This record gives C-alpha cells, structure tokens and sequence, in this order.
C-alpha cells in the first residue's frame, strides 16, 4: 500500500484468504474489520506515527481508543479476489480523532462497502478519558484533510445515532464467551474484531443462514481483560434490525451495546 | 504466488499483519498454520482441483487431516516476508502428505518447515479408507516421483508415536466453544483452532519466558459447532516439552492428542 499523492490518505490491496470466508465464500464482517485494522496501522507506520501515539502522546502515556466502530457492505468480496481500502483520518477538534475507510472492487474500482470510527484519549495507567490536548492536535493535522472528508456525508445517518440499552429478558443470548490467546493483539489485549465476533454469536443460525449483514455500528464502553468471561445479548427490534448488548457474565458490568441490519439473500 | 518450473511444487510471499502477531511482534504458530492452509489450497487451485479429484467427487470422498508436525526456527517479524514452499507426495494406499518450506524473503535461509498426513474419508458415513489405484492416478501427475521430504532425517520426531495423558493433568483450560469465525467456508471447525485450544493449557509464564520450537497433533476425531472442549497439558520434560489432549467435556471423548517442543528466550 502506500500514501496517495497528496500523502493524506492510504490505500492497500488485499487477497481475499480460504480460511477468511464464510458459507457463501464471500469475506467475513470480521475479515472486513481486521483489513480496516491493517489498513489503518499501515498508514500510521507511513508516516511516522509509533513503531498511533505521537510524540507528546509518548510523554504523558496517552493512547487512542475506540468509542464506535460503523460499517456498510453492499458487497463482500469473494475467496481470491482482490479489494482496495482506502483510509484517512480527521480531527474532530477537540473532542477526538475519526478514521474513514472506503472499500472497493480492485477490478472495477466500484464502491463495495464503508467504515467510519470514533477514537478519544485514554491516560492508559489510569484508564481516564479527556479532551484532545492542543499540543497534541498541531502534531497530527499534518497528517489530515483540511476540509471534511466524509465515508458517510449524509446529514442524520446511521453512523451517528444514539443506541439503547437491550432490557432484559433478551430475545436470544450466548452465554459463557472466554477469548484466547489468538483473540489477543500484540499488546495483550482484547482486539476490537472480537467483540464484533461476540455481539454476531447471539444471532440465530437460520437468520445468518438466509441474510447478509449489511450496517453494523458498535458503541465500546469498557474492555473485557484476559480472564473475564462475556453473555451476547439480541433482541430483533423491526430487512430485519436487532439491538445488541455485551455484558460480563457475572455482575453484568455492559462493555458494548450495538445494532445490525439484515437484507434477505 | 505460483507453481515452480517444474510445475511439482508452489510458492507464495506473506507480508505478516499486525493482527497476526503475539506480545514478541513476531507471528503466532496459529498464523504459520494458516498462511500454511492457504498456500495449500492455493497450490490445488492452480493444478485444476477444487482439494477432490474427479473419483472423490463421484464417491463423495475427501481428504481430512489425521496429523500436523511443525517446526519454527525463527518466527517472522510484523512487516517481514514469509516465502512458503508446498508439495504433496503419495503414500501408497495410506494416504498423501503435504510438505511445507518456510523461508526469509530477504536472506533465503529456511526458517520453518511443517509436514501433514492426510487420509481418505466417505463425507457422509465419516468411514476412512486406503487410497484405491484409481485416485493414486489420477493425482500421481502433480507430485514429485521421486521422494522429497521436510523431514528426511532417519529418527525424526515427526513420526514418533504420542501416548495418552493419564488424569489427572497438571494443566487445564476447560469449557472452550467454537465461534463463527472458528469454522471455515464448509461449516467444520477449522484445524488450526484445534492448535489454539492446545496452546490454551500452556501456562501464562511457559508463554511469556518460552518460544514454541516443535508442535506435533494427531486428530481423532472433530469438534461439532455445538461441543465443548477441555485442553490438558502436562509437562514431561534448558528445553520443556508438555503433552496434550483435547476432550470433549461431556463424556471425555478424545478428539486431538500432541507434544510440543519449548526453548528459553
Ligand atoms: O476501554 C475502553 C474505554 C472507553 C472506550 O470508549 C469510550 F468512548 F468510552 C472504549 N474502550
Ligand atoms: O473427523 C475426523 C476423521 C478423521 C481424522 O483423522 C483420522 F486420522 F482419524 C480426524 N477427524
């Protein structure tokens, strides 16, 4: 991949893998989530970022989280094809950075799906949230469009909606969800995909059977650690909608809520 | 990636992913595993199958996995390039075997090598079989005639027998449930999941203090979407070996016994 002529974006081309594909030998949402995650380092390596904390980041042991994960496919690509992502950033002054993704068929450079995401700061020993410093801002505007640039320009859209809480009892649950060492980043902790995979597990067979998923927005409130173990909570709320919650299978502590859209196949 | 000039062997180049790397920024064994299953399936894809010949798909046959040996030397580094290097051989009437080279892109020098068997299964009634003269044939054109082996050694631990951990077990990790990006495009758990449950067993410390140089796993039986798995290790052993068993909660049917291999960073 590489910076694009202006050096305020990036693009890379992906294969589509044999273990990366579902029953219909299309891509994974989480496959998807993961080569936005790539895409998103890869760009940051480009430019300096790390080896995304800059340099007065560093100093006060400053992170970006995420808060929202947002994505639209209206194609997922098929076993051995090729996909183009493009990502960029932006500063939500200071409130927090957004990370853009567009998808594309590498072969007819057509919109396949796209991403947009919510990061805030976090102290890391302290595990605070704050405002972006200012300092900070300065550091990474060079880095960034100017002028908006939007995967989801629409004013009232989808990805920015406010998402309740599933009251209990829920529709449907899976109960008892532990990570591994395979769901772990190379920092030991939870990777953001996980939680993606946990929240699509209380959906019914028969439902992912006969839908494609094709809106999933995802709030993340708190971590899940290493030995905490995850309830996945669904109700159907209409294409079909459902409202989603991730809680801690003892004192139901919530560390995501969500909602997701089907369209019949 | 592509057959070789001879056309009795593939090659492939990976750039390792961020995701796909533990806490050393080198890739997981469950990675190697995997960019191992899709170079194979690459190779079968480029000599015509889709990996059934004509008279497997006539008797609704297939291939599965009765072993996996793997041996890491060096572990590539996020952002490095793999080469791998894949070629099956018959067995006779046993079954084949695929063999694999791992390479540093930049240097040349072998830093891994892995070789499976597989045998031959009735899809439907699950009843293995010998290879009968009629396959042997007809897949007898795309392997080397001659023998080559990952593994030529004389005594070789990639052919030693595995014996049956004896209760009760010096390490557990209990209760471990596929998820859906746990099953590939068929439906059936992926193989390399199996290696991530027996990895689980492995002490925290073992992990943090150790490099896995050799795995060997023998698969029995599978792991259905809706079974529970318990992971039992315990060590045998300036180098710590373990020995493994997956089980089926319940009832304690085996479906997965191994060794491996440890070294001191
Ligand atoms: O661990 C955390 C804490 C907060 C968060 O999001 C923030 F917006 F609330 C994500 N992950
Ligand atoms: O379901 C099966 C059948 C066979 C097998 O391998 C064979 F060696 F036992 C593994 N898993």
């Amino acid at each position: 991949g590489s910076l694009t002529e202006d050096g305020l974006s990036y693009k890379e081309k992906f294969v589509v893998r044999s273990y990366e594909v579902g029953s219909n030998k299309t891509a994974t949402v989480e496959t998807i989530a993961n080569l936005l995650q790539e895409v998103g380092c890869n760009h940051a390596q480009s430019v300096g970022f790390s080896t995304a904390t800059t340099t007065t980041m560093r100093k006060l042991h400053l992170i970006w989280v995420t808060a929202r994960m947002h994505i639209e496919i209206y194609k997922y690509p098929a076993w051995g094809d090729v996909v183009e992502i493009e990502t960029w950033c932006q500063s939500e002054g200071r409130i927090g950075t957004r990370r853009d993704w567009i998808l594309k068929d590498s072969v007819t450079g057509e919109v396949t799906g796209r991403a947009t995401s919510k990061w805030v700061m976090m102290n890391q020993d302290t595990r605070r949230l704050q405002k972006v410093s200012d300092d900070v801002r300065d550091e990474y505007l060079v880095f960034c469009p100017q002028e908006p640039r939007l995967a989801f320009p629409e004013e009232n859209n989808r990805s920015l909606k406010k998402i309740p809480k599933l009251e209990d009892p829920a529709q449907y649950s899976m109960i008892g969800l532990k990570p591994r060492r395979a769901d772990l980043d190379m920092n030991q902790h939870v990777n953001n995909v996980t939680y993606i995979g946990w929240v699509l597990e209380s959906i019914p067979q028969e439902i992912v059977d006969t839908h494609e998923l094709q809106v999933i927005t995802l709030d993340y409130r708190r971590e899940c650690q290493q030995d905490d173990v995850v309830d996945s909570l669904t109700t159907t709320t209409s294409d079909s909608q459902f409202l989603h919650l991730l809680r801690l299978s003892g004192d139901g502590q919530e560390i995501n809520r969500g909602t997701t859209l089907w369209r019949k196949k």
